[PDB]
């Protein structure tokens, strides 16, 4: 194709209380990207902790009732580009 | 055993909203970790800011925002080779 993958923006650290919800979000360059998303190196496990969200270009994951254990650095993946941040449980 | 295979475990709904809200549809299937797939009269959806789509465990959604008349439409799900469909109607 003509242009190249990429995500576009970065992604902020984030700081939230225990039992409250997270959120990362990154947008990508091109549609029809499936959402790739790791923790701490490796693929999250899809369970109801977890909400994957997808419109248009932009890509969110959810962390629902967070603990000190979601603490951690959070990477979504798409073609030959990665963006991580942080999660601090508090 | 039938959990050897990937199936929908629970229908979405028939639904009407009026013009300009939001609509959604929720259905379940047998596994983690599987791919959301939409349809608008038996073509995928185009990924754009009309569609919201949602995974959470096994629970999938979609959610079309602003809804309009051009918005009416039979609805489906596809998991593989199973299938469930489910109308909205634009009021
Ligand atoms: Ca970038
Ligand atoms: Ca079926």
């Amino acid at each position: 194709a003509m242009e190249t993958l990429h995500i576009t923006k970065t992604m902020k650290n984030i700081e939230v209380p225990e039992t409250k919800t997270a959120s990362f979000e990154c947008e990508v360059s091109h549609f029809n990207v499936p959402s790739m998303w790791l923790k701490n190196g490796v693929e999250i496990e899809m369970s109801e902790k977890f909400k994957i969200v997808v419109q248009g270009k932009l890509h969110q994951l959810i962390i629902m009732n967070t603990s000190t254990e979601d603490s951690a650095e959070y990477t979504f993946v798409c073609g030959n580009d990665q963006v991580s941040a942080t999660l601090t449980v508090t």
